[PDB]
């Protein structure tokens, strides 16, 4: 395992900013994965049963907001919830890394079941490039690029745990930077504002 940065949300803390890289959620390199440390990692305690909605909106021209959602089972100390299987992350699918240890500390079992994932797929145009024709990649559309919403109902109390980031942009963007490269994009972070409708 690896540690991650966690913002932590709850009914008093609803909203945060959160910086992503323009490519953070789908490098174009290898698998097509994306890079637990140039996404951000938000982590919410729901109840099973009552909806939850979580939106994402930027100003950054260009730029798609993206986010997987998991449920983080079994966790017992929440100190042992920022933390992540590995630096790629493929972002659909289960997750499972059984007494995982990070930097030494021990982080206990990681079991993160997959409940729903999104990327505004507003704004890119007619077709999108091959490389992103995965049918577990949710493209939406809300008819405005920058901004996703996802839902879900909790199955089970407990943590959610979700990575926001951002997927393919707009060529020659002010996202798109300097393009691709190696796979990961420039290094820019660029705002993302997310708010969790907890009920
Ligand atoms: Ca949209
Ligand atoms: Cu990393």
């Amino acid at each position: 395992a690896t540690a991650i940065s966690g913002t932590f949300f709850d009914k008093n803390n609803t909203s945060a900013d959160m910086t992503v890289r323009a490519y953070s959620w789908y490098n174009l390199s290898m698998g097509y994965l994306g890079w637990t440390h140039h996404s951000n990692w938000g982590f919410v305690k729901l109840k099973k049963g009552k909806p939850v909605t979580i939106a994402l909106t930027t100003e950054v021209s260009g730029l798609h907001p993206s986010i997987t959602v998991w449920y983080r089972a079994g966790a017992k100390n929440p100190k042992t919830l920022p933390y992540m299987n590995g630096h790629a992350y493929k972002q659909f699918g289960d997750i499972y890394e059984p007494n995982a240890e990070a930097t030494p500390v021990k982080v206990g079992n990681i079991i993160m079941k997959f409940i729903t994932n999104g990327f505004d797929r507003d704004g890119m145009g007619d077709a999108l490039p091959a490389e992103y024709d995965q049918s577990q990649l949710y493209r939406v559309m809300d008819g405005v690029p920058g901004k996703l919403a996802i839902t879900f109902t909790p199955p089970e109390n407990g943590w959610y745990q979700f990575v926001v980031g951002a997927i393919n942009p707009d060529i020659d963007s002010t996202a798109y930077g300097s393009g691709p490269g190696s796979g990961a994009g420039p290094a820019t972070a660029h705002t993302v504002h997310v708010e969790v409708s907890i009920p």
